[PDB]
């Protein structure tokens, strides 16, 4: 679900939403180019994530609601029968301790159709 995403975001890091919105090449919808640093490397997973993510019968990344459980800044998926809701939560899982990882740099804030994502 996009908006647990965002908590899933809000829940191990330090950094906002809109920082993340639309940063470097992946970071926000779709993607184009290579990407820029390990945080738009990050973004390109998620990316690829949910493109599989829709190769499951009635699975729709972007609205499917999983049951998930956060404690500052531990993030757990609980779903076990729902295949989808799985394989989504741990996308959005996977997303959020890798943007908490990953250094921000400020000068990728905006370079989308700048010409370095070709
Ligand atoms: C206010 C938040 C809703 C934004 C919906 C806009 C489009 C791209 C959104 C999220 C991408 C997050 C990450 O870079 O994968
Ligand atoms: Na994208």
């Amino acid at each position: 679900n996009l908006y647990q995403l965002m908590n899933m975001i809000q829940c191990a890091n330090t950094r906002t939403w809109p920082s993340y919105t639309n940063y470097g090449c992946y970071c926000g919808k779709g993607g184009s180019g290579t990407p820029v640093d390990d945080l738009d490397r990050c973004c390109y997973t998620h990316d690829h994530c949910y493109n599989d993510a829709k190769n499951i019968d009635g699975c729709n990344p972007v609205t499917k609601t999983y049951s998930y459980t956060c404690t500052e800044p531990t993030i757990t998926c609980n779903d076990s029968k729902d295949k989808c809701a799985r394989f989504v939560c741990d996308c959005d899982r996977t997303a959020a301790i890798c943007f908490a990882k990953a250094p921000y740099n400020t000068s990728n804030v905006m370079i989308r159709s700048t010409n370095s994502c070709q």
